[PDB]
């Protein structure tokens, strides 16, 4: 077996604890390379004397080039040694250990896990876990309070069209108003953009961290929002925009004004003095050249306390948790920290971060608790809006992604279809709705925190930034009350099922050809099988389904019984058809 394809790390994520007394280890080889993967291990300070125990290793899932073993290990002790037996194809065995891989146990080494503290065990709040979040961009939701509009408002119509600085009116009052609607669909929490203080309309370009918008409301209503949200079993995110602070905050101005004389000029990234109002800006912003978006120098002590009691204020009114905009861009002292004084000032606040990029560096348990999954959304984007990747490359990217972060994380992840920042995912599906439905059904049945973007429940559709972001369709007749439906009973199947909220996940059938895909949810005894005949034909399948798992499921979604027949089950389904297939456990 291709030893130099062989690869463990003792730590992150491929090391880490799920309990003060369990350490779970993955090891990944080249496909089809190593058929068995046990781990024998023991105490760090055990005697060489003493009795090795074991654990087999798992095959947790398979992408491209990959297999992925997995296994658990029992530490009392809290301390751990171990060593890998790997066997070939062919039984040819060989250990693995710190020092390489040999034949001889002992010349092969052992991983050493020193100590598991109980501060360092991966902890994300339990009520994210269940989770179905709908995400809110204020200005275009609902317009409760006509007299706060902004100047130069335009229709609020199903024909209109946004510009980059189109106003529609939308504000707190509207959302309060929307509650029951909110609640009818069945989301648990409600993540909202940008809502302090700022002159545009998506408000990422702060002017006051301490203030509503006023386009928006003030804080008694939105103290409102919170208890009238809460009382419906809705939580509230908002997001902190902490990278970066408009070209409005009171510090920067103070620059702006009193030049190097500012008592605030070390919280930017001053190049030379005076402070540029032209197109070419002479501080560091959020991307390039971005007048508006100056860099906070967050490692500033007096920055970080300052945004820290942002934090704290807006904690204080109730909220749920932060979305971290542009957070890899900030250091990650500054992420520690806040985690301390979130964790501390409410241990259920949630932090979800947005990085664009393997985000493992946020992910190890002591600063993010999860991010946006934006790997989800470009295989659901390529599989069944583009049609670009079949059923077994889909199987492949979604596992992939899978082994990226430790589990913790993973059961959290953000899976998105589309934002306020991407054309609409029914228009990536070229307003197929067919296509569309069923990466809803995968989306509310997959591994992670299924989030739906305002709108996409009724059938709204548009190009990207800023079409993605027109008025909501709030006449009746104008929306698909079809797919309302459809969303809100996957909402309950998946409220209803511990498998599709706390399982784990595996592949369960994958034909490129006919590309169909399955997977397999499960938490204790209990399976959910989710088929996906991802084409515009009927087709029928065979699924091996040996008895031991149960040998009749249940269709949740049409309530058809389905029987096993010496391990094999036949489907039947109809174009772009999804089963969820329930073993009654
Ligand atoms: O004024 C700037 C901008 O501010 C706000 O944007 C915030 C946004 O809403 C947040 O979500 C977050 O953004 C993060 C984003 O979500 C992540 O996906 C990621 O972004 C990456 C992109 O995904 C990736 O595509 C790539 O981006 C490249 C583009 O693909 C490429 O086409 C080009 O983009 C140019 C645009 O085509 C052009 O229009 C122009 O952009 C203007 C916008 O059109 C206009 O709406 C506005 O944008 C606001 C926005 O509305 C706010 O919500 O002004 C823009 C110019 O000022 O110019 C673009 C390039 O100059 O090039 C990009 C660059 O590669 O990479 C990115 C980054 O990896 O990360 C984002 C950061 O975390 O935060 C922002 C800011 O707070
Ligand atoms: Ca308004």
């Amino acid at each position: 077996m291709l030893l130099e394809a062989i690869f463990h790390e003792a730590k992150g994520s491929y090391a880490y604890p799920i309990s003060e007394t369990q350490l779970r280890v993955r090891l990944r080889a080249k496909k089809g390379d190593v058929v068995r993967c046990e781990v024998l291990y023991a105490d760090r300070y055990a005697s060489p004397e003493e009795e090795l125990a074991h654990a087999l290793a798992g095959k947790a899932g398979s992408d491209e080039r990959f297999d992925y073993f997995e296994a658990l290990l029992e530490c009392s002790t809290k301390r751990v040694k171990y060593v890998f037996l790997l066997t070939g194809p062919q039984g040819e065995a060989v250990y693995f250990g710190e020092t390489g891989f040999s034949a001889e146990r002992s010349k092969a080494g052992v991983f050493q896990y020193a100590y598991i503290h109980r501060s360092e065990v991966f902890t994300t709040p339990e009520w994210a876990k269940e989770a179905v979040i709908y995400q809110i961009f204020p200005e275009r939701f609902a317009n409760g309070d006509p007299s706060n509009d902004p100047p130069g408002t335009e229709q609020w119509a199903k024909d209109a069209r946004p510009r980059h600085d189109s106003f529609y009116g939308g504000d707190l009052k509207g959302v309060i108003d929307r509650l029951p609607y909110l609640e009818e669909l069945g989301v648990t929490a409600l993540y909202f953009t940008p809502i302090f203080a700022s002159p545009s309309h998506h408000k990422y370009d702060t002017a006051d961290y301490l203030a509503i918008d006023p386009q928006f409301g003030d804080l008694p209503t939105f103290r409102r929002l919170v208890d009238e949200a809460h009382r419906r079993g809705i939580k509230i995110i908002l997001d902190a925009v902490f990278n970066h602070a408009g070209d409005q905050f009171f510090a920067f101005r103070d620059v702006l004004q009193k030049g190097e004389q500012s008592r605030y000029k070390d919280w930017f990234f001053i190049e030379d003095f005076p402070v540029s109002k032209t197109s070419r800006t002479n501080y560091e912003t959020f991307a390039v050249q971005v007048p508006a978006m100056p860099k906070l120098r967050t490692e500033n002590p007096e920055v970080k306390e300052y945004l820290f009691d942002v934090a704290r204020f807006w904690m204080e009114q109730g909220i749920d948790g932060w979305r971290l905009n542009v957070a890899n861009e900030v250091d990650h002292a500054f992420w520690r920290e806040f985690r301390r004084l979130v964790k501390s000032l409410n241990p259920d606040a949630l932090i979800v971060g947005e990085i664009w990029h393997d985000a493992s560096g946020w992910l190890m348990g002591d600063q993010f608790d999860s991010v946006m999954n934006y790997l989800f959304r470009e295989s659901v984007i390529r599989f069944f809006a583009t049609g670009e990747i079949h059923a077994e490359r889909f199987d492949a990217e979604l596992t992939r992604a899978r082994m990226l972060y430790p589990e913790q994380a993973a059961q959290g992840l953000w899976n998105l279809l589309d934002s306020h920042n991407t054309e609409r995912f029914l228009t990536s599906c070229g307003g197929n709705e067919a296509k569309f439905r069923l990466a809803v059904l995968f989306q509310m049945t997959y591994l992670g925190t299924p989030l739906i973007y305002y709108g996409d429940e009724i059938g709204m559709a548009g190009a990207t930034d800023p079409d993605c972001r027109r008025p909501m369709i709030w006449e009746e007749k104008e929306q698909n009350r079809g797919l309302f439906e459809f969303y809100k009973e996957l909402i309950r199947l998946r409220h209803r099922l511990a498998s599709l909220t706390r399982g784990n996940v595996r592949s369960w059938h994958a034909d490129k050809q006919a590309n169909l895909y399955a997977f397999v949810r499960t938490v204790q005894d209990q399976h959910v099988g989710v088929v996906l005949n991802n084409r515009g034909e009927k087709q029928t399948v065979l699924l091996q389904v040996p008895e031991s798992g149960g040998k009749t499921w249940l269709d949740c979604l049409t309530g058809e019984e389905v029987h096993g027949k010496q391990g094999q089950l036949k489907l039947t389904l109809r174009p772009y058809q999804g089963m969820i297939l329930w073993n009654g456990r």
